[PDB]
């Protein structure tokens, strides 16, 4: 598999894949006899794990540590669980912040005859 | 008011104020005898609206349009529409975050959370 196929399969863009390699977050790709990057299922799983971990909120470092745990046959599921529960609490806080913004925008809108919205924001 | 007074009052850095002016997001201030930007209460209102708008969800372009509506003598409905569209955007964001949280908590409950390598969180977050 070349990087194009990997992008199509993982949904990640070529830039992101290269970015993760540059950051040393994934097992480096191999080079073909021609000098071009080739990958294996191992790279796909690692990249897939990275794409999904980012989607849920883990920063770059956290996501990479998740890749390390994935590659470690002697991993402790307790460590993955602890990191996940910590991530959940963060998402709860993020949810609360958005609900606060939503509450404010709705209070303004309901006060608007359709302007209390612009006068109060300004 | 000079740019520094405006930075203090609005809580924006003088660099940010210059930026908003440069992107034509706010009215260009006039110039004093010595060539310095002089701001009026109007500039304070635009900058504040721009800061508040962003803080509550609108992106730069959207906030700039809000400033346009602000200075317009005439749009109660056009603003209420934008506002209600932003909330729908936030509720969707909220919905997505709730779904991710639920997914992670489902996997966590399935996780042995012990010293064994078998981990459904890792296994399902990967391939
Ligand atoms: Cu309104
Ligand atoms: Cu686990």
């Amino acid at each position: 598999m070349n990087i194009s196929d990997v992008a199509k399969i993982t949904g990640l863009t070529s830039k992101a894949i290269r970015f993760y390699e540059e950051k040393g977050l994934v097992t480096p790709p191999m080079r073909s006899e021609n000098g071009y990057r080739t990958y294996t299922q191992q790279h796909l799983n690692e990249l897939t794990l990275l794409r999904q971990a980012r989607q849920v909120g883990f920063n770059l470092e956290e996501s990479g540590e998740l890749v390390n745990l994935f590659n470690d046959p002697q991993r402790h599921s307790a460590d993955v669980k602890r990191r996940t529960l910590e991530k959940v609490a963060e998402i709860e806080r993020h949810i609360e912040e958005l609900q606060s913004m939503r509450d404010q925008l709705l209070a303004l809108a309901n006060a608007c005859p359709g302007c209390p919205i612009i006068e109060n924001l300004s």
